[PDB]
């Protein structure tokens, strides 16, 4: 049976790594009773023999295949284990490390972390932004780079860089990507790239729209473009060996992840609902393309990847030749648990033809939940979406589309949304719902709800202020006012200028496209959901909407989770997440399936 | 030198398991200074290479030999380790699990446990009995069955059954043995047996006197009889594959343990003082028969067993072909510690000829301690009996017999005791002592003591009320009044009806054969020993005898151990057990070897 | 509204003391949320000015009125405070002190306590009984006497005496009352009395049936008789000044409490349902006589006492001249809480006329709960009985009587019960119920239940085995088998010989008058309630009855409280007591008011 606890039953795989004949990855479990994620590194032969590093993550297999570094968290500590016996030693006790990567010598690690002011009474800020979702307040944060010798166990080189810099090995050098500073740092837009060795550095690029993501010791793999006008442009990949060479210049899709392994580049593309795995070895070759999301991959002598589908969390695969499924962690649970395959439909919207999906429940007519993805350059299609399976099992149609602005299509399709949030993209959603209703006469047009997180939250607010179609909404971590998004959120300073418009203090678009200013129009009951550590869409986006809607006599409720960032629906504590799922299902049960007055959360939850 | 601490010096082996070329078992040590049992799983090659899983028990080797599940206790947790490197992951945090067993797939475990009401202020009972020795109060206890997937780490099936049910895998099915319910559950007498799979079940047997103990995936091994009139009847073994086939119908001895391994059944028999290991492969073949107790065994590609003798705790052996001793954990200790081999004697008693044993000390005449085993269907012979070696080292003859009622002989011999406790079986003991005294003129007939636990405690009480032969007694966890045994103990409701008689509220036998009612006859000093968590023979059995004996002016003492069940002499904490051994030896020193007035335990113990 | 929590709302007063113009007493509150009794000493002027010693009890005001000793518990510590400012110093850190009493010098205290063997693993006993209700296992307990100098803060004299001795000051001497030892100590029957000073002693009495309870420095007040044949005989009081003088020889009622204050004796008598306060100053004078229980009193320059009634817990009063109520702790609570005054009725039973009471609810007919008091020499009448008010508020008639055997009447009436438990006294109960039913036609004869604790538990068991009148019973801490009461309980060795009969191992009365042996007769559902530290009626009394009743197919349930002695219904933790009250009310709701099958305590309680 699907309910608010079902997500705790799945094994969650991440961070796959492979060297020689070995694969490692992390197995994570949500333990509802201790209220903790549990992490286990699993190392597999390729045999199917498994061994374990318990209470650990960040597996990094040494280039020589003889050992594995990993992190245990608590302060964090870096450990190194022999892969033969897995006997381990603690190497470095590390607060605030975000990455470790072996040097080609299988002796040194590069660790990138951060340092802040850390006064126990006040944060002090002189740069921007003051905070970032999932990181906290910056408090003057600088990036730190440590070269650690894992034999002697010492930091043998260290240097700092501006906030939000990154570093990868390039042979015995380090390629350092630093946000370019103009009036403010040009986050996500321009970087300066350096080559660093032994306390000295050479600037490789100045003010470019890509950063270094991998190296094979001869070539540097760069991610982005040489110059973007919009951060929303499709990120591409480039090889640099002295000359910068685009390897996908003729493919009008965005790269999701990429790695270089002896001059061959493995990479994934967002494509019409899927995230597909390709290889480039002079030409682009399809590796794993279908109705799925390749969530992660790694390549050395072998190529392994994590593939998630609409109805299964990610499992591990090995590519031959041919795809071979390596793991089946959830196979036994899913023998007993019904899932629902989405049905793809094309529909016309204004000038375009778009992708939609719906899931039909067993079935009278059935109520309908419309889901809107975040972004706007998010993408729905073929990954595992817990709420959708959950509500389909409870008797709802689920419908959702990729409006213009979505990832997975041409760059132009993504960029059509800019300065037009709530305009054509909302029409796309309404037109997809109209086509879905034509396809499915058993969908009850008189019981359609809408929900989404982030931009989907924005769109749920917007939908209730612009349309009388919806009977209920659940809007989460959303946007009701772009001006405060611009001035308050971690990314607003550059992101809103692009997506909403320039001259934000004068531009009328900031109120014209803001649900807050049309609150009077709202007629359907609404549940707002927010979390107190969300800095991507800060609390005022929900609480202002909630207060103004109350000031106008509207039926509205707000659940404010005391912990959690923007992605807390998926990343918050298991107990936190269970409570959100329960609220979510009960709001729709009691406001969409069959309207009931009030919403007594004490009685409803326990 | 033997004393109250010597038992802490031995290594105690248990729970042997074998798959392919591997053996595992548990090594337990009594640590007197931390006052804890320590458990180490040892895995041996077969090489004699050893490896270790520390602070753990319940080794279960997966059918494929690639891994080992085990328990660590504290709440209990199930872990799974790769047998190659022994790297381990925690699979399930498990309060109240009593068994784990792998499925043939080496992926799922079946765990059988229990659940109770657990109010912190009161136990509430609506079934029977309210408590069970070594388990506590039932508090509404149900049995729970969990199928655990050890990859994904989740319970994927669970169901509950009445109290005291058991479960074993049968291929992908579970055979569930449940006590049959009439007016009360017919514990130890009738079961219903089910075949369970995927939430459904078929009843295989109704109200039978056997339960399922093993399976080879085609055949179910059943333990008991199709129908017993008396629970005291010899348990036998049956193979069920559609038809129930007795495999020892022509052998009039009781099976102690049995396992099925690809259509071959390995099993032990109680026989005249020994517990011997046999194989059935169409005919019964002797494997390990002699003056010893096969305490445990396991078979897969190899057959291993634990063999204990009168003078050595259990050591591990492998059977070829020929018996090979694999371990010698206590060999070095026993080079320095004198032991005493018992001398077997036959004697006549009324209509029968019986087995007796005695140990002769160095040697004047020497005082004599007569030991009486529990049961009555207990059995003395060739296992390691700490008190016997201990008191023999201190200058005592030790004598003990198997009276009628004992295990190890024909069923009829066992059943002669029923309704006759303290009658012929006591005469058997007196006749064995008479023959022993004839054999050993250096035994001092004027200094004979008697002691026993459980039924042996009953018999020590009884002996002091019926005979003037004994100069002292130590009676432990015994019986002085059958009526309260019937109505108060965990098993009395069915057990006393069989062993003492029907219509217990009217049957005069319940007082006629009860030491309490002859307390006036007592002339020898007596130490009573009890423990507060003994529900097999509850406290009133000792304390009523103690109070009535004091009320009659008799010299009697009672030591009431604040923790511990019926078997606390062997299972209580090392400090608890050391104190009991010390009391036991000192009572006999000061009341049997040389009578001394009083018994100042403060001075005597420390 | 009355429910399982209402008892927590009352202030409970105890231990009144008075010197000069001061009164002190203890105010106790049951705090359900911390689950603790809270104790506050209150000192009142006589003004009505109040002051406080918080978290303390055992107020002892010094003879000179200048200071107050008291105990704080945790180990216990004796403190002394100046009564003017209540500034306090700790005098002696005291494990196991049971009493403190000032010497006439207002400098020394006499503290009487106890010491035991205290091995952490086992209790060791060589005397009798092994345990006592509300004290635990004796573990070789001796009585200790300490003279404490409260200035220098030192024990300046100490000596020990047999278990269960007591001591009071007599000027600079100590009168020591010690149980007389024959085959066993003659507890509650004969004492030896000593006069002790400065390490020497003179025996004042040998083997007498009284002990010293107070002194005025010239006269010793003795409680009991010079010689009792039965402990059940009425205790009287005597003044000893060289000659023993009976002061109530012509009053055929038992003294409940007595104190001597400059040759005047204040004392209470059990009389037909009341406990009344008298003075003797050469003649007996009535002080406080009525429908009430004088729970405690003290006299110096003033006379104060605690008076409880059927409808109010005890409040404090001062006697002038005339009774003046001093406190009204519960007056505000009882403005809001309905109470029910019992209605007294006379009835004929065989050869006697007896007292009964009933409470009529608002009112169809109403179901009836018959309550039976403990003892048998207990007494119902005019004290505050929580369950009665509780069940009357829930729509039940409450009826209860003083059968022969009760205190409050002639000695002969008390002694009629001896060897006749369950015979005439049970007929008395049946005849009282018959008269009550005639008085109250709205009582539903088809819904009568019975309940009691202790002897009342015995009688509830007995009632269900002998009568078909009752539709339900709740039997608590009761008797189902006298033989085990005799041999197992703290007092059985002497108490059962008197109340049930001599030669307990042969006397057929022990089974003839035992509910256990008539268990087959039971037809009404029964809840048994017991507690694991009850040594007055040990657990087997309930659990044997429960098991045998289950063995006979009867509907019976048992609630076994994990902590608590015989009086745990009133003395157990507030949470423990709340749960018992809830069970008690729900059993009657669901088995007496309207029979319902089953009894799911999980659902019923929470
Ligand atoms: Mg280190
Ligand atoms: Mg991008
Ligand atoms: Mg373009
Ligand atoms: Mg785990
Ligand atoms: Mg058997
Ligand atoms: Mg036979
Ligand atoms: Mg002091
Ligand atoms: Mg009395
Ligand atoms: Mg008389």
């Amino acid at each position: 049976e699907w309910d608010e606890k079902t997500f705790t039953k799945f094994a969650y795989l991440s961070d796959p790594r492979t060297r020689k004949n070995l694969v490692a990855y992390v197995l994570t479990k949500a333990n509802l009773e201790s209220n903790k994620y549990e992490n286990t590194i699993v190392i597999e032969n390729l045999d199917g023999s498994r061994k374990f590093i318990e209470d650990a993550s960040m597996p990094r297999i040494s280039p020589d295949g003889k050992k594995i570094a990993f992190m245990r968290f608590n302060t964090a500590q870096i450990w190194v284990a022999d892969l033969k016996t897995l006997s381990a030693k603690k190497v470095l006790e590390a607060k605030n490390i975000r990455s470790i990567e072996w040097n080609q010598d299988s002796r040194r690690l590069l660790a990138v972390g951060f340092k802040r002011r850390e006064d126990e009474d006040f944060i002090f800020e002189d740069d921007v932004p003051a905070w970032f979702d999932n990181m906290g307040f910056f408090d003057g944060e600088k990036t730190t780079f440590w070269v650690i010798d894992t034999e002697g166990e010492e930091v043998i080189e260290q240097f700092e860089k501006p906030r939000f810099s990154s570093g990868i090995w390039h042979g015995d050098s380090i390629v350092v990507s630093v946000p370019h500073r103009d009036v403010i740092p040009r986050y996500f837009k321009y970087w300066d790239i350096y080559l660093w060795k032994d306390g000295e550095e050479e600037k490789l690029f100045e003010k470019v729209s890509f950063y270094a993501i991998d190296s094979d010791g001869e070539r540097i793999l760069l991610y982005g473009k040489p110059e973007k006008k919009y951060v929303s442009e499709h990120d591409k990949i480039y090889i640099y060996d002295g000359e910068v060479k685009g390897i996908l210049d003729d493919i009008d899709r965005e790269v999701a992840q990429a790695k270089i392994r002896n001059g061959k580049v493995y990479f994934t593309l967002f494509e019409e609902g899927s995230v597909n795995l390709y290889l480039w070895d002079g030409e682009v070759r399809e590796i794993a393309k279908g109705k799925h999301w390749i969530m992660g991959f790694d390549a050395d002598e072998r190529l392994i990847y994590l593939k998630e589908t609409a109805t299964r969390p990610a499992e591990l695969y090995l590519w031959d030749g041919e795809e071979r499924q390596l793991t089946d962690y959830n196979g036994l649970i899913f023998k007993k648990l019904k899932t629902f395959e989405p049905r793809h439909f094309r529909f016309k919207s204004i000038d375009l033809e778009l992708d939609g999906w719906y899931i039909k429940p067993e079935i009278e007519k059935a109520p309908v939940i419309v889901f809107v993805h975040g972004g706007p350059k998010g993408m729905y299609g073929y990954y595992f979406k817990y709420e959708m399976q959950l509500m389909a099992s409870k008797g709802y149609y689920i419908v959702y589309v990729n409006p213009r602005g979505s990832n997975g299509y041409s760059e132009d399709f993504a960029l059509r949304v800019l300065e037009r949030t709530g305009l054509e993209d909302f029409q796309d959603i309404l037109n997809g719902i109209e086509e879905f209703l034509r396809l499915e006469p058993q969908a009850d047009r008189e019981r359609i709800g809408i929900t989404g997180i982030s931009y989907g939250g924005y769109m749920t607010n917007w939908a209730l202020t612009q349309s009388d179609l919806f009977k209920a909404g659940i809007s989460e971590n959303g946007i009701s006012y772009w001006l405060t998004s611009y001035a308050f959120s971690d990314i607003g300073l550059w992101f809103d200028k692009e997506v909403i418009g320039d001259n934000p203090l004068e531009n009328e678009n900031y109120r014209k496209l803001s649900p807050l200013f049309y609150a009077k129009n709202v007629k359907a009951p609404l549940l707002l959901i927010h979390s107190l550590e969300d800095y991507r869409c800060p609390l005022d986006q929900s609480l202002m909407f909630y207060h103004v809607l109350k000031d106008l006599g509207k039926e509205v409720y707000i659940a404010i989770f005391k912990k959690g960032a923007h992605g807390h629906s998926i990343r918050g504590s298991p107990r936190h997440r269970m409570k959100r799922y329960k609220l979510f299902m009960e709001f729709f049960e009691r406001k969409l399936k069959k309207y009931e007055e009030g919403f007594d959360v004490e009685k409803i939850l326990k």
